[PDB]
């Protein structure tokens, strides 16, 4: 039916378990006091590499083949330089293969340093997509690598879904999961998993209003990507949903809550100050969603809500400017 | 025998357990790798009020009596706007009694607003130690209230010992606890508990070399308070050890590690960046200790080390200074 099944998610958990952390679920009286609800925080900010993306990245390295004639990937390649590129590089290191990040010439110096810091090799392209694609596909071919998309690659989606296997085990009375959405790999993997195992549990997406393609797509009933690059502090969810994640999200996600920039900022600072968790603002999106006006429409029967705190890769020394 | 015994800790546990968090113990691969040990982090930064001090404060509020006909305090009175005062204020809220803080009339508006935000009631004094004391005495008496010493009060020391009761359950094979020391209520409480329950477990203290009264005292075999108020980023450990905590520390604490300001800063930053925990610098003291050169020479038999992350009440709009 969909591009992954529950079986794929389980195969992913088996593939990655020896190398990832089974992150804790933490609680906060204050947040419980504030939102009306009984909250549980799945702490993917404590995951290896600082975000959940190691799950999909490692599953991809351990399950994808470069070619019909070669079973083992000989390198990994991606155009993502953020949490995905960091995760993929780490996954590549674990498997003893090189990682290449295709970066435009126009990338900030700090981004070029940060990539080299996490142990990947840089391959430069032009700012353009024609060049970007040329280069990545060319690097993939010449290194006998796998190209690993941050959110549309089935093995990546299946890996992200393992979060939900853990949550359902860690929080047996959970009523809903709240998941920040960008490309929807995490949302789709989680939705597949929850709906296979216990479909009475709600799956809710949380999204910046400033980048609201998932909302608009669900509203319209077809895939409606952002027409232009979004401006948002939630830097990890600037991707649009894509052709592999959209059908899952359409069919299996119960609702989508959008949140303003100010809501994202206030929820992030609330988590910092009141929970002492260094989440990145992108991980504040799910917290903002549960605090938002529209979340009050959620039935009072939906009491036990697990929010995925998806990452903690925040640049305290530079990024911080909005505080 | 001392101003408390383990019996007092068991009592405090029963007194307070229904109202405080049984904080988690977290781990970090990177910090294991940096120290060569198996580290366990007791997360008192997640405790109510943002530090462990609610333990001693609540125990004191639930066990001390006013100078009045009624056996229950009708108020709490403090000089502290810091971790101590915030802890006492929350304890008062739990008991449905007012918490008053005595504040010089020349306090900045920012401080006063900050004080009122956590729910304390300000009573003004003149800016002298004479006026501060006299106002606090008057308010305590007129309100049929109590005052609670931050580190020498037996009820506080006993409540602090409940940290170790949890650690010994959460980390059954623990070989040592590392505890930041100021007035030493937390250190003494912990030492009593550990030496009563599992005396083969080491109890190590950690303090800034800029405020090294605990180290000097243990070296000399007598209480040698700091000669002047120390300068340190570790605001919460500026107090010297006192007459009630010293005998316990003398007899029951195995060793004292001192750490420089730079070590404290670097340990605190390492915890933010690599563990995503927003500890205050005072809580970085214990981390700094386990990373320090002197600690590296500790016997390899002392493998499983629990560090108390004592607090997370850090001024976020003020971090820039040392970063
Ligand atoms: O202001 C505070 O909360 C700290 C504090 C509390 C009690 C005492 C005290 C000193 C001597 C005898 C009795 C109490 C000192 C300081
Ligand atoms: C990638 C990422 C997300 C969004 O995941 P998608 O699969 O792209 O929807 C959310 N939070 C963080 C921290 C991320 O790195
Ligand atoms: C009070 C405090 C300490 C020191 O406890 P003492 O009993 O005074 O030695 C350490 N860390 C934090 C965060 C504190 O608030
Ligand atoms: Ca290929
Ligand atoms: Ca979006
Ligand atoms: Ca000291
Ligand atoms: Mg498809
Ligand atoms: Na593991
Ligand atoms: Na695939
Ligand atoms: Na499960």
């Amino acid at each position: 039916q969909y591009d992954i099944s529950f079986a794929d998610v389980e195969k992913a958990h088996i593939n990655i378990r020896d190398s990832i952390h089974l992150t804790p679920v933490l609680t906060s009286s204050i947040l419980n006091q504030l939102t009306g609800r009984n909250l549980f925080f799945k702490c993917e900010l404590f995951q290896k590499t600082g975000s959940f993306k190691i799950r999909g990245a490692l599953n991809a390295v351990r399950s994808l083949v470069p070619d019909a004639l070669e079973r083992k990937p000989k390198a990994v390649v991606t155009h993502s330089s953020g949490n995905h590129g960091q995760a993929l590089t780490y996954a590549a290191k674990l498997e003893g293969i090189p990682a290449y990040i295709v970066v435009p010439q126009t990338a900030p110096d700090c981004k070029k340093l940060a990539i080299q810091a996490y142990g990947a090799s840089i391959v430069y392209c032009e700012p353009s997509d024609e060049s970007r694609e040329n280069v990545a596909k060319r690097v993939t071919e010449e290194t006998e690598g796998i190209m690993v998309h941050p959110n549309q690659e089935p093995a990546v989606i299946a890996g992200q879904g393992t979060i939900a296997l853990e949550v359902l085990n860690q929080v047996p009375l959970v009523d809903a999961l709240v998941v920040p959405v960008g490309g929807g790999g995490m949302l789709a993997g989680i939705a597949i998993t929850v709906k296979a195992l216990k479909p009475s549990v709600k799956v809710y997406a949380a999204e910046p209003s400033n980048a609201d393609d998932c909302y608009q797509s669900k509203l319209k009933g077809k895939l409606m990507p952002n027409l232009y690059p979004p401006e948002t502090i939630a830097d990890g969810v600037k991707s649009s949903i894509g052709l592999n994640t959209w059908p899952i999200i359409r069919d299996l996600v119960d609702d989508i809550f959008t949140v303003t920039e100010d809501e994202i900022k206030c929820a992030t600072q609330l988590v910092w100050e009141r929970m002492k968790l260094l989440i990145e603002p992108t991980a504040g999106v799910g917290v903002a969603a549960v605090l938002s006006q529209h979340f009050q429409t959620v039935s009072p029967e939906v009491k036990n809500i697990c929010i995925v705190l998806s990452g903690g890769n925040v640049d305290l020394t530079s990024s911080i400017t909005w505080v």
